[PDB]
RNA sequence: GCUGAAAGCAUCUAAGCACGAAACUUGCCCCGAGAUGAGUUCUCCCUGACCCUGGUCCUGAAGGAACGUUGAAGAC
């Protein structure tokens, strides 16, 4: 259900999307083929994966005028990618795959360039600062709302709006080595337990050093270097 | 970081020294010997008889406790 049809907001919505001739996109969902066929002439190649063999056939027999893709069901659960090519990954909408297929686009690839039509919510819950999934994503890639998707755009019209959402790869840090210790970091900052991370010097000083007024609204990058006077108290 | 071989170079170290993190312990203030590992110092008081060899008598110290007038001490 919830699929878009008029061919006026497919290319509104494609206003946003910006794939490059000489870029392969995989997937997370081909639909009723009203962006894929669009899809499959913006691109390279294409990888049409659907869990519907319906909705397989109707891709393939809406897609019988191009060559430049394939189709191929592994459930994206457990599909996987070429740890050696370059490739701007475009997808879908799911249901709410709780870091399931994010880990598969953050934490089991190597995806450059990634979009999303996600819920609302899940647009302003997930930006926010306190919840822990969003400091592993946070730890290597970057996130930019591009548009809100209007709720009447899709077809069993949902009952709430939905937003587009852009990932970008910007890693170089705890990398393997301060890894365990970067999660260490993360739960029992997120369950707020301070003495496990913090006496009561550090904890008071670590603020002043990283500019902190109030405990109830974080950024980002002054948590960074939260993390990096940790890491110089505890060698 | 200085010197220096091990190991004809070299090197903060293997011999030594000098530093050094809004970090640690002290340096500031308070509780604290039920710390059963129960600590230390100063001062004061008790120097009878009998039978028996467990029974009586005489003696009541230093201090504490209770009552009253009460507190800028207090729910009791």
């Amino acid at each position: 259900q919830n699929f878009i049809t008029s061919k006026h907001n497919i290319d509104k919505i494609m206003t946003n999307i910006r794939l490059n001739e000489h870029d392969n996109i995989f997937e997370i969902g081909s639909g009723k083929g009203h962006f894929t066929l669009e899809l499959v002439q913006r691109c390279n190649f294409v990888t049409a994966i659907e869990i519907d063999h319906k909705l397989c056939k109707t891709t393939e027999n809406k897609l019988v005028d191009h060559d430049n893709f394939q189709v191929l069901n592994k459930d994206i659960l457990q599909f996987k990618f070429p740890k050696n090519q370059s490739y701007k990954i475009f997808g879908n909408i799911p249901y709410n795959i709780s870091t399931d297929i994010i880990r598969k686009i953050v934490f089991d690839s190597i995806a450059d360039e990634i979009y999303l039509i996600v819920e609302y919510g899940f647009a302003k819950r997930l930006l926010n600062t306190k919840r822990s999934l969003a400091l592993f994503l946070m730890a290597e890639v970057d996130i930019s709302i591009l548009s809100m998707v209007p709720r009447e755009y899709f077809h069993p019209k949902p009952k709430v709006n939905s937003s587009l959402i852009r990932l970008n790869r910007k890693k170089s840090r705890i990398s393997h080595k301060d890894k365990q210790k970067y999660n260490y970091f993360v739960m029992k900052w997120v369950n707020k337990e301070y003495k496990k991370i913090f006496t009561k010097n550090q904890f008071n000083n670590s603020l002043k050093h990283a500019g902190i007024d109030d405990l109830n609204n974080i950024s980002f990058e002054q948590f960074l270097s939260l993390f990096n006077s940790y890491k110089l108290f505890n060698k």
